[PDB]
C-alpha cells in the first residue's frame, strides 16, 4: 500500500543493491523509477506514489537481454521518459559476443501502464559514429527535444566525453554531435578518465547539467555544467564547466563515491531532488565493476543566493526530512 504524500520523508538507502537510479514523476501521481541491477542483464521498473515508498513497491522485470546477438551484453543504467504520449525506456547494451561493446537502445510502450503494458524493441540509436556509447538522456527547451550522452571519441584519450545533439523524434539525433565536456581537471581522471552519466535539470533561466567522472570506486565523483536557457545549446561555447566536483565522498557521513544521478521534484513540484547511489563503505575486494553494493538514494538539491545549485554533501543513512510544505 502507497498512500500519497506532499510531504516527502525518506529513509536513506531507499533501494539497495541499485546504481544509475532513475526517477521519473509522472502526471498520474506516481513515481516511476528504473536503475542497473547488479547482474546487468534485465530492465527492472518499479513505481510508488512516493519517493520512500520506492523502497517497497514490487519490481517488475520488464525487458531482459537477448540470447546471442546486439542487445546480448551488459545492460546499463535505463531511464524511462513519457513523450507524446508514449512511454520509452532509454538504455546502454553490448553484444553476447562483446558484453562491452556498448550502444544506444530505445524501448517504446504505448500502454498507459508501464509495468504491465507491452515493450517493444526500437533498435538501436545511432549517433555519428560507432562506438562506446552509453547513458543517454532526453530533455526539452523551446519547443527543441535534445539528447545528452556519453561517447568514445577515438582520437580522445578519455573513457568517454559528454554529447549534445537536436533529435528528430524520440528515436534519432540530427545534425552533428557537440562535445561539451571532456576530463580536464585530476578529479575527472582518479582511476580511469570519465565523464559519463549527464543528467539535466532546468531552473533559474539556466539549464543545468551534472555529470560523473572517475572510477566507479570511492573515487566516484560529480561535475556541473551550466548554460543560459537563452544560449544556442549547440555551441560548446555556452557551456560552462564548474572547476571543482560538486559532490564527493564524506567520510563522515561513510557514503563513498557517489554519483550518476537523475533529478525529480516533490509531488507539487516546488523542490528539486536529486537521486544518486553511493556505497556505505570505502574499499571494495574484487573489480569494482561487480561489487554490488551502490545503493540508491535521495536528498534535497539546494540553491545558492544566487540561483546555483547547492548540492552540499551525501547524507549519512537514516532518515532525511526532504521538504514540508508551509
Ligand atoms: O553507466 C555505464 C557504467 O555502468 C554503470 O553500471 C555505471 O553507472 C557506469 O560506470
Amino acid at each position: 500500500p502507497d498512500k500519497a504524500d506532499d510531504s516527502v520523508i525518506v529513509t536513506n538507502p531507499i533501494v539497495r543493491r541499485r546504481a544509475d537510479p532513475w526517477v521519473y514523476r509522472h502526471t498520474d501521481g506516481y513515481y516511476y523509477m528504473t536503475a542497473s541491477v547488479p547482474e546487468y542483464d534485465r530492465i527492472e521498473l518499479r513505481r510508488s506514489r512516493t519517493l520512500q515508498g520506492l523502497s517497497t513497491a514490487t519490481p517488475k522485470t520488464i525487458w531482459r537481454r537477448h540470447s546471442s546477438g546486439i542487445m546480448g551484453g551488459h545492460i546499463w543504467a535505463p531511464e524511462i521518459h513519457f513523450i507524446d504520449g508514449k512511454w520509452y525506456i532509454y538504455f546502454s547494451a553490448g553484444t553476447s559476443t562483446n558484453y562491452f561493446d556498448i550502444r544506444l537502445y530505445v524501448l517504446e510502450c504505448s500502454d498507459s501502464n508501464p509495468l504491465t503494458g507491452t515493450w517493444v524493441e526500437k533498435g538501436q540509436l545511432k549517433t555519428n559514429w560507432e562506438s562506446f556509447t552509453l547513458d543517454a538522456t532526453t530533455f526539452e527547451h523551446n519547443g527543441t527535444r535534445y539528447l545528452v550522452w556519453a561517447q568514445k571519441d577515438p582520437k580522445i584519450a578519455s573513457n568517454s566525453n559528454i554529447y549534445i545533439a537536436k533529435m528528430n523524434g524520440p528515436l534519432a539525433i540530427t545534425g552533428n554531435q557537440v562535445m561539451i565536456s571532456t576530463p580536464e581537471y585530476s578529479w575527472e581522471k582518479i582511476g580511469y578518465a570519465v565523464n559519463e552519466g549527464p543528467a539535466v535539470l532546468k531552473k533559474n533561466g539556466k539549464i543545468f547539467i551534472t555529470f560523473s567522472a572517475s572510477a566507479t570506486d570511492a573515487n566516484y565523483c560529480m561535475g556541473l555544467l551550466t548554460a543560459s536557457d537563452t544560449a544556442n545549446l549547440l555551441d560548446p561555447k555556452s557551456w560552462h564547466k564548474s572547476p571543482n566536483p560538486v559532490f564527493q565522498s564524506n567520510p563522515s557521513t561513510g557514503q563513498y563515491g557517489p554519483g550518476h544521478n537523475s533529478f525529480t521534484t516533490s509531488p507539487d513540484g516546488k523542490v528539486d531532488i536529486m537521486v544518486y547511489h553511493a556505497r556505505n563503505y570505502r574499499d571494495i575486494t574484487g573489480d569494482p565493476l561487480y561489487d554490488p553494493n551502490r545503493h540508491t538514494r535521495a536528498q534535497i538539491v539546494n540553491w545558492n543566493a544566487d540561483g546555483t545549485p547547492d548540492f552540499g554533501i551525501p547524507v549519512a543513512d537514516g532518515t532525511n526530512v526532504i521538504y514540508i510544505p508551509p
